[PDB]
């Protein structure tokens, strides 16, 4: 089985298992702002509460779980401070009392000082009842931006798909051992089990329609998910007062930072990061926005022999069909996700396309990997 | 690679799967000089680029070629030679005499086998450092050592372009730096086993190798002249990514519908310099700045096994964090000797770029100087003591 140094959980995969909900009492001033973002933003009191904070030291965040929660807390606060009510009045400077500990904690965890997928999805969750299973009914997010932003449905359904896809990660060492030991039947069973997991993850995706509405997602949630890299509203980036002199550019939170989808593209030899195109550049860049242990895991998968080249060289129809079932399952996930992006982004944008092209390129690359 | 999945990133040995040679490091050991007779038409053009370009006959010879199948290139060495052959031909076809008459479409009979062979080797269809430096060499006498006098390049662009001196001296520096790569597993084993004296000896041995590599660099002046380098060689080293002359990239006829953008050959694609920056925790690829983005992007222009080696070094524990935490002057000084050796190499290289690029450019820009100054500055700021 996969090394503990990669920080992949047997149950939740790349998600942070049982994330911390409360920080030490020393950080109550950060927690108050983070827990009341909807109210402070709406009332125009948020920027003042952030500006009134004292610079708190990161030294009292003793373990990884408390450091991850503080990163989620500070990152949510930073998005609300920069974007405000989300109507054009942006802030181009982040106050030193929040920027200094945010950048120091970010340097410690090897993550950029901006809200990432590992913060808002992987560490932004809790079980309502610890004795009940990981189902939507028994779960909640830790932080939201606005009342009615559908951040619970959006972040939780992504997390549930991450968790569903994680049951196929345990099969990865079985695949590489079967190839090395030349165990054809073992490899075929392993590939069919990965396909089975990815097919099941598509059913999990269907839940998006019951917990997210297009108007609230597009007009409200979208604003706080935005970053400051190539953003016309913050063309030079954000100033991290007291940490860097010049404004720094960082891309906003993205599911392109999910390690579970990138690890199946690497496993199946779908060269998403090859060819010098825009989609390849984006997905490669998003690896530096992943937790270092997860970024290391992706490297290690790439360093292993190609499953695609192995299957292509055997002249075995059963093995080729098991490989194609894995690729077809990823194509179906991405095709369904394209229909979702049309419903939640494309159509609401018309009632008020570069993202669609990115998703269509990634999907096309997956489709072109079928051996047929 | 299978044990790294179960036990974790622990590079206590340099696996043969990384394709690092004990003698030449990241360079391709004893590269192939001749292709099978089936490819004689490719070899004739590649071997006579200076003459065909000068006479205006090159584009016609390329356009008259038949589409040759890549199936007859059976091993890695023949595939690497063919990539160097086709890449040199592509630079000459696109740039011509180097005076503004560019070609925006690469003929299918050369673009199809170039892109197929590139896809096979996981390298972009443009001449890279692993082609023009690492695989562009031969020993004149196999029984004599790896010295400039006993070596030659396989391909050149123009008569008097100094490509032999430029490519061979880079190769000799790569080879000199390679003797420090064998010490990398000694460093990670010493840290794991907490063998302080072993670690100190290992760090001083790496510094010794990098210091010796600076002396190898001095040979550049005897084999390259600034006028020929700047006015002639520079042209053929250019790519088509952010290039005003080919703003949309090159069309690889019969392979892709749209023009694709690929950056030109760069020593930023050298794995030996990037591996010591990673080893010493000089975070060249961090911060989101232009230098960081460039060096990260250049990893996809490296051979896949070498790109894998770099990310495996990043996955391993930090030598810098280990040395910083020990309160040991001798260990800090051995680490600083390694960093100071890289600062000296980059400072000397800045003087070289002034001589060969800056001054000739002025006798008729500084964006490359700023890139080199940022990389040098990052190295200098990694010293634990000034
Ligand atoms: C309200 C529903 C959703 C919308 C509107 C949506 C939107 C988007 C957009 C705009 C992108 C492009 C990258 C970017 O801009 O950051 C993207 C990428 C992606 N999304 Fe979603 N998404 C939704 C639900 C989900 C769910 C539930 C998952 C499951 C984990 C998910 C997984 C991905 C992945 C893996 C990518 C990266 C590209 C790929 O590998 O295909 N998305 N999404
Ligand atoms: C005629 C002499 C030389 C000139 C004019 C020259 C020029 C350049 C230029 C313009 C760059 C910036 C990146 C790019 O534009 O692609 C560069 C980078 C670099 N060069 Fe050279 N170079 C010379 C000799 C050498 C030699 C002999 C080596 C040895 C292998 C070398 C190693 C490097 C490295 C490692 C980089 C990447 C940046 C760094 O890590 O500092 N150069 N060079
Ligand atoms: O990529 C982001 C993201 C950004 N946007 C967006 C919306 C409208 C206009 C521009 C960007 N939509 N999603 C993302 C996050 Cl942060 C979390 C989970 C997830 C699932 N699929 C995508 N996910
Ligand atoms: O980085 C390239 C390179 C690019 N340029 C250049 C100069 C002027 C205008 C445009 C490009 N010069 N050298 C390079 C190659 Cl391809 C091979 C060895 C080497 C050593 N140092 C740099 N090396």
């Amino acid at each position: 089985t996969i090394s503990k140094e990669y920080h992949i959980d047997e149950e939740v995969g790349f998600a942070l298992p049982n994330p911390q909900e409360n920080l030490p009492d020393f950080y109550n001033d950060w927690m108050f702002i983070a827990k009341h973002l909807p109210d402070l933003i709406e009332s125009g009191q948020l920027r003042e509460r952030v500006e009134k904070l004292n610079m708190l030291s990161i030294d009292h965040l003793t373990d990884h779980k408390s450091q991850r929660l503080a990163r989620l807390v500070l990152g949510c606060i930073t998005m609300a401070y920069v974007w405000g009510k989300g109507h054009g009045d942006v802030r181009k400077v982040l106050p030193r009392n929040i920027a200094v500990p945010y950048c120091q904690l970010s340097k410690k965890l090897e993550l950029p000082p901006i809200l990432v997928y590992a913060d808002c999805v992987l560490a932004n969750w809790k079980k309502k009842d610890p004795n009940k299973p990981l189902t939507y009914e028994n779960m909640d997010v830790l932080f939201s931006f606005r009342d009615g932003d559908c951040s619970k449905g959006f972040f939780l359904v992504s997390l549930l798909v991450e968790i569903a896809a994680a049951s196929a990660i345990k099969v990865i060492p079985t695949v590489f051992k079967a190839m090395q030991m030349q165990e054809r039947d073992t490899l075929l069973k392993a590939l069919l089990e990965i396909a089975s997991c990815l097919e099941k993850a598509l059913q999990v995706f269907h839940q998006i329609h019951d917990h997210v509405n297009p108007k609230a997602f597009f007009s409200v949630l979208r604003i706080y998910l935005s970053g400051w890299k190539g953003n016309p509203q913050l063309s030079d980036g954000l100033v991290y007062e007291g940490f860097w002199e010049d404004p720094k550019e960082f891309a906003g939170g993205s599911a392109g930072q999910s390690s579970v989808f990138q690890c199946f593209d690497v496993l199946l030899g779908i060269q998403q990061t090859a060819g010098g195109g825009h989609a390849a550049q984006f997905l490669q860049d998003m690896r530096r926005y992943m937790p270092p242990a997860h970024r290391n895991f992706l490297c290690s998968l790439e360093s292993n022999p190609s499953v695609r080249e192995f299957v292509l060289s055997k002249g075995d129809a059963g093995l080729r069909e098991a490989y194609d079932a894995c690729v077809k399952a990823l194509v179906s996930l991405r095709s369904y996700h394209l229909q979702i992006v049309t419903k939640y982004i494309l159509i609401p944008a018309s009632q008020q396309t570069d993202l669609m092209n990115f998703l269509k390129t990634v999907r096309s690359t997956t489709e072109k990997s079928l051996l047929k």
